[PDB]
């Protein structure tokens, strides 16, 4: 067969900001069991804001010019920006995380569009995107709401790669 | 129908060392035109110690802990064969071989291999590390322990994830 396709799949995010946005840092997990199965995210991200932050994964993996310069949610169904929740969502929509005063995030998620494995929702050698604000989810009625969530700027990232 | 299968491929790593090796860094650019298609690999790295230094991807992907971990983890090997140079019959996938560095630091790397796949096959070397050897890789044939495990390359340089483009 392809091993790609088989058994439990485990991804990691090292998670890192540079320039002023250099003390953000974290890493998250991702497991999915089987093809048809839940993927769960699990991690820390250190350093950030107070506050919601958007959590995307962008179309390109390519991390050779840093975090903070294609442009794009994954978004191999062509569908619209919306919340994880939400059926019309790109396969990188993975909503917002919060961080307190301490600026400390814990993430816990589970979601059921991505995949580790090599379908068309396949998220490996993919950027992981920690946002500047919230993601509206598609709800702000701002113009570019339903492009990506007018979530702003990147504060930190990182290649959803193999563990 | 998977666009993971189509077209050209283009993959590419940032290169990056760290602590006293943080001025290492490059990139290196992958491409595959189609499934079977030879995969050419192009880009320059800066900062190196003169002389020729192992190049190979690990079975890992994982950069949580940097470059320089304690895991010792294997060159990405799932067809079960012993280390060679890129030519050899007997070779790991992540096996690329030696890149050059010359006076001034700047290593150009320009290689060209038919094993490494951009397709989710099972040569797939996507989100996997790339890394550069504190020393040359022997092929297989120094003689050492290590010789037909690893190439006695030594420790790692600098490395990066194999990413889409
Ligand atoms: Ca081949
Ligand atoms: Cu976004
Ligand atoms: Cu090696
Ligand atoms: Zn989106
Ligand atoms: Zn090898």
């Amino acid at each position: 067969v392809n091993y790609l396709f088989r058994g439990p799949v485990t991804a990691v995010a090292a998670i890192a900001g540079e320039g002023e946005h250099a003390g953000i840092k974290g890493s998250l997990t991702f497991l999915q069991k089987s093809l048809d199965g839940r993927t769960v995210i699990n991690g820390t991200i250190s350093g950030l804001p107070e506050g919601k932050h958007g959590l995307h994964i962008v179309d390109s993996g390519d991390m050779t010019k840093g975090c903070y310069i294609a442009k794009g949610h994954l978004n191999p169904f062509n569908l619209s920006h919306g919340a994880p929740s939400d059926s019309a969502r790109h396969v990188g929509d993975l909503g917002n995380i919060y961080a307190d005063d301490t600026g400390i995030s814990v993430i816990n998620l589970t979601d059921t569009v991505i995949s580790l494995f090599p379908t068309p929702a396949f998220v490996i050698g993919r950027i992981l995107v920690i946002h500047t604000t919230y993601d509206d989810l598609g709800r702000g009625g701002s113009p570019v709401s339903k492009v990506n969530g007018n979530a702003g700027g990147r504060l930190a990232c990182g290649i959803i790669s193999y563990v």
